[PDB]
């Protein structure tokens, strides 16, 4: 059986095909150390990945090597599958066909480098990409429908109808989780907490996925926050320090629909979606209405759907079945497609083989991975 | 019994001999995958048919496969033909004989090729064509009669009398269903639905044969559009769109009576009836004036009866008995009276058996399909 | 002596009439701040116009208030002939009649909104508006061709024999500059160039105007680019980062005659002018091979001349004259042959008056204006 | 006409409007005593400031009441103002409206309680505070620029275009004159001269702003430290003692470049700079290498702007531009500025009025000052 | 194996490498001799150390060589390890490497001259130097922690993280045993007992040593001392005087909380060591709030621990693990530590050698030891 990694943007997410859960998650980071390692007497390294890297983030720099779904650091990049398959799964990866998976439209030199590696360094067997998209839609079996993935890095929406691609549809977004955690920080700033070094942006990575929540209404929650204590929650600082969050707690992901207040011209989320939907043919656009399938962590905000079904609701015509699927496996759905599509038969002979990238390397991946 | 195939240009009408309603109906298309399939796990095809094809236009290029009675692409018609024996109709062609239908005066190569088809590759046990008018006018018994049949791909008038064809009074327009709704899409772009891709061509052909009407004066109802709301009805795009159609409802159908709007220079309907009723022997003339029977989709706008009524009167001399039959069944009296002539013994006679193609090929047919 | 106003959707062209030369010429759109213009100490303003326009994009969001020929935005609209009256040319509107410009079968809202705005809030002492092929067509003299206009926001065909539209044949495409950039974009968006702010759309325009060419032969051109370096030439970027584009060069333009590239059903405009042409009675289609005119701006590709020619000829029946003109005026022919239709005494007395519009308004112009 | 005060992080500049040099300028430190004032016969007070604080500094603990913009002891801080009114200026508060300014995105509550303390103790006639960097930048009369604000406190990056902030590439670090000194003092204790007071901490800063220099190449001068004595030039300290300073006339500083010597995570002045360049549109990038405005104490070193350069021609694309400009007036820029503001006429209905206050309260400032 | 020397600076402590507990104990004090030695029939010298200068303090004056660290009597100073090696431990120095120790931040030429001498004069085969912390941590195997140590000469706070120091954050202080020794012998001439000479100076320090111990409320146990006898202790002047010491006993060592009463501006060791914890990341906090690690003679009070833990709990936010660790070992850490280090496999590596500084000389140390 092959194996299924995603690369999320953010968090690495890998383990066995045919599995309905991923078994190994951590993010998808390296460690530098800063600092002098004077204490000879331990065995220190001059890298650090994941788990290890969180537990040292005031010794180390954290560089995430994937941004906006391009891989800007070769090198440390190569440690995070070097990791993945040595340090945590325990696998050979030359043993198994593996699965990878990107951002759409991403710069075609990436995915030829991605195989290049694999196929060189790793030695993988037999080697596939796909699209995130696909996979999440398969996780949740419809073949009818439109994908909002919205990882740490990107955020993309790409319609797909009865197993179709519309290419001329497929729109991105820079926004993603690492972007709307500096915002975050910069109006946290407004406050004393005001962060900013490599380390601390971690953290604020954690405060907005503990205690962040998308308003209904954006001037009705902001009345109630300038008019009642109930918003400002509480939030423990690892030093132990106590951080009051007020309309911060939503006043951040709102973003997502207002970005001008991010300073990036491109509309939110959803006016995006209603672009892309009408951007294809009036043939399919009712079941494009239907079946919006969240993935990816960053709708892992409460509240989010609903917001997206108002805005929808806004903008589509009345007595249009606007329909919302969230389903709580939103923040694996990507790993549990390419879990689903590894089992089946027929895509077997999909795999790229050491014998096809042999014959003409890694230009070979355009024609067939998709 | 033998089996009726209608091969209407825009709807393919298909059913067991001796019923008086066709059993199927379906349009008379084929659709062809224009984006990539990269949803490998979904069975796709690379062809797909009628409901089906209507099921999926915006993945899909649509082809008609027939125009103005002419077979232009006799690959993809034969799928109408494998659709209707394997699939619709569940009939293995070698056990009946089937019935064809074709414009009068179409093109003798067409003619041939359909019997080859027929004979060779679904290896029917014998075969006949006959011109629709004759099947129309025995939907409804009479023997003395002239009809027009407007199908989607012509409209042409056809006098019989007493069961004999006038040939030299023959006459055919190329206007029909498809070019009129053509039409209808060029005038509905002066308002923002512009339409235009083979896709959105399939919704007019609804939109018209839903809500268009045929003007007793066409100068009275522009008057009252111009002077009131209440043509302007509306109509549901299947994107919940709400479009609002005024005197478009009309302003289309009258050019079946006023084709320089069309910019074709023969003239309407009208007019080419009276012309072949003169072209007639004077002593027939009083019964062709009577018994002006409508067929095919085209007549079955409202209202259209009353103008052919108006017109003709007008052409004619007073004290003629003009009138017009346009029984219910006009959509389907094609099959119905195909129906019928398979059922009659001597009839049976008639047909052209393997044998005789046998002997001469495609040929034969000219010597007695009629 | 009267104005003339191309209104282009891309780019505004005016001038004095009877100039052989447009005087004045700048992008036909808006710039509204989204940024906080604290300084006060200076001057600032809500709108940009034009230059200005182009001179503050980074400030600014663009808006194109001209879509497929549509004014979709008639607030901002008013701006652009304001600025062109009293900015640009320094001319009292109500000292001349002046000429616009439309799309072919433009929905009929609009020209009489169009008409309003001149009669009312510029107060025009009198008005006409004429369909861009027919003034291009002025341009050459000629009275027997057929004209390809391609601005920035339509391309359409329109045939015209010794004076007289056909416009039976008359066919347009939604494929036009804008929407070419916006396919350029997408292509280098596989290198990293991802652009995608409005800002930097103008960008792309501007490399396309200088660096895009049309292949005379897709594979060969895509062979010798995968096969060499010669194609890969450098843009500098006005940030001074160098790109390097290679292929996309021509992959681009190609669109116009594979749109399915770009996702649009409608073919080309090699095959939409085939099919323009068979759609004209067969007494003119000889001179209808003759005299392709080129027009507007996306005729300003090198080569573009050549691809159709040798498309028209592979279409056409040989032994057939198929003559194309690209003259170099192209990019200004509209508003030349504008101007040279209001030298015309006779046409003198064309014109919509005050007295006239004041008489019945808007509606007064579907009955002389063409 | 109105008073200016800049309320420097580590030095307070103050007087009229109008005036192209500041009046007042003085340490904004308070004095504590922390020993027995038993010489009863003398007038002592429990307060000090200013020119008095640095004539008693041994005597005296000394507290900056301003710590990276953030105003940490209310009460010590109001002396600052009191004396500036009543002392240093002899101003009547009540007679003026007063202007000020704060750090950019500083935090919320102090902008209110500043506020508060000037409508209520001070009983101000109006008010008004502005971002640094505004001010300085309209000391130059630029409208278009990217400021450098680097006093005591902090150093933050603003760009500015055409009069608009682009508050989402505002970039500020914690690096500044304070934590400059403190490096500084380190690196002296190498050598005896180890202090460590917070009296002898006055007089690193003094040594500092008189004997530092930045290097165009920190290798070579360290090698030519390394080789040669010419560096190693000697300062006089109060009691008498020589002290000779090497190398670390110019280690220190280039911390600015080289933060992880002084332990901090952010990156030096120059690459945040091209960070925050790069955070706007390409749309305005080439005016921002232009425009470099220095500003403020740090920036007052010999040399820096030279480095400045090197560095921002290392980072951006070559053929650009970059120019930096460093005038003379660097040290009081600020409230060179304010005093030009002030003298505006549009600028009078910017001030907010005691009536105003007393409508809303200090949160009324957020609504209109920045 | 090597030898480990700590140059404590009120007490050398000496011995063999590997070895738990510490072979060589004295005071790092010479004796001079300040009377005339008449007697010439003894065999007197004009120089005595250690015991022998206890032996005789009424007859020599004492100097310490030793001063906050810095070694101001390199003359004086060979003789306390002239003796250290020839006479203490009766080793060839010739025959052993040698560890040393310094404070933090020491003033780097002294380490140079250290070097110089040991490589020149006693011609040692190889040497290191290490700051003490970091033996004092490795005495009790931790890796994360901050360390309090608190000789006679000087009192720093080190943290060190997983074996990473972090400069930036270092921090010492001048308090130390002999200041404090010296405050004692003030408040003490409030009574009688008025000393004053260098040779009553080493009995005050006894007298502390045995007698002085931390209140862990000072206006609590200044109470009691005011409302009883209890506290008033006895001790035994050398000439059999009874002196009876009241809340000095613990009114001294208050100062190292409270150094205002020493006049020294810098604050007590708490405050100190808050200040360094909040100058790291917040990464590392949780950690640093364990593991203070107390070191050196000065930690030998009885209930300073406790005093410690009850002020960083109050200056600590509440809910973190506040914990000291104060082990009997606490007189010999560093030496102990020295003792662990020496006998690394891998530490052998890191000795400079007799090679290495012939090719450099002292400076080589500055690149390696630390
Ligand atoms: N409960 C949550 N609330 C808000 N944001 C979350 C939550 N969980 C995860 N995120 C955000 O989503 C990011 C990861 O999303 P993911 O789809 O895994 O990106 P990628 O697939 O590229 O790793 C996290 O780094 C975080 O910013
Ligand atoms: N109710 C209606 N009103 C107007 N037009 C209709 C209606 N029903 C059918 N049509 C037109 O008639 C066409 C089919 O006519 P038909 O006689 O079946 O042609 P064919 O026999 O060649 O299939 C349809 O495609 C449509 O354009
Ligand atoms: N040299 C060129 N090469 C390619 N495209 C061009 C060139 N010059 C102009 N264009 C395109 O043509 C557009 C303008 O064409 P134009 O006919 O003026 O449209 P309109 O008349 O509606 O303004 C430009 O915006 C650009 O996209
Ligand atoms: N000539 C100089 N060389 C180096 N540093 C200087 C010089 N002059 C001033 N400084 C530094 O700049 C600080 C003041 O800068 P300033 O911009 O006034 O800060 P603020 O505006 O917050 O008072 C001084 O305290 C000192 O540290
Ligand atoms: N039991 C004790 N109580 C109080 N102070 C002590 C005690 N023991 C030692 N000291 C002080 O600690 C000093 C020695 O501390 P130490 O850490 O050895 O300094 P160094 O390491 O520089 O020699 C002694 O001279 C004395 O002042
Ligand atoms: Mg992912
Ligand atoms: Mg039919
Ligand atoms: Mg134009
Ligand atoms: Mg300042
Ligand atoms: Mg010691």
């Amino acid at each position: 059986a092959a194996l299924v990694i995603d690369n999320g943007s953010g968090m690495c997410k890998a383990g066995f095909a045919g599995d309905d859960a991923p078994r190994a998650v951590f993010p998808s980071i390296v460690g530098r150390p800063r600092h002098q390692g004077i204490m000879v007497g331990m065995g220190q390294k001059d890298s650090y990945v994941g788990d290890e890297a969180q537990s040292k983030r005031g010794i180390l720099t954290l560089r995430y090597p994937i941004e906006h779904g391009i891989v800007t650091n070769w090198d440390d990049m190569e440690k995070i599958w070097h990791h993945t398959f040595y340090n945590e799964l325990r696998v050979a990866p030359e043993e198994h066909p593996v699965l990878l998976t990107e951002a759409p439209m991403n710069p075609k030199s990436n995915r030829e480098k991605m195989t290049q590696i694999m196929f060189e360094t790793f030695n993988v067997p037999a080697f596939y990409v796909s699209i995130q998209a696909v996979l999440s839609l398969y996780s949740s079996g419809r073949t009818t429908g439109i994908v909002l993935d919205s990882g740490d890095g990107v955020t993309h929406v790409v319609p797909i109808y009865a197993g179709f691609s519309l290419p001329h549809a497929i729109l991105r977004i820079d926004l993603a989780g690492r972007d709307l955690t500096d915002y975050l920080m910069k109006i946290l700033s407004e406050r004393g907490y005001s962060f900013s070094t490599t380390a601390e942006r971690e953290i604020v990575r954690d405060i907005k996925e503990k205690l962040c929540y998308v308003a209904l209404d954006f001037e009705q929650e902001m009345q109630t926050a300038a008019q009642s204590s109930s918003i400002e929650k509480s939030y423990e600082l690892p030093d132990g320090q106590v951080i009051t969050i007020g309309n911060e707690r939503f006043r951040a992901p709102e973003a997502l629909f207002h970005p001008s207040v991010l300073g990036l011209e491109s509309a939110g989320i959803d006016q995006t979606t209603y672009n892309s939907i009408m951007k294809c043919d009036v043939d399919v656009r009712k079941e494009l209405y239907g079946n919006i399938v969240m993935s990816g962590g960053t709708t892992m905000f409460p509240g989010i759907a609903e917001r997206m079904q108002k805005e929808i609701t806004a903008l589509a015509p009345s007595s249009m079945k606007v329909k919302i699927i969230a389903p709580p496996e939103r923040k694996y759905s990507v790993w549990i497609g390419g879990s689903i599509l590894a089992s089946l038969t027929t895509f077997q002979q999909m795999w790229i083989s050491k014998q096809e990238y042999d014959e003409s390397g890694p230009s070979i991946v355009h024609h067939k991975c998709f």
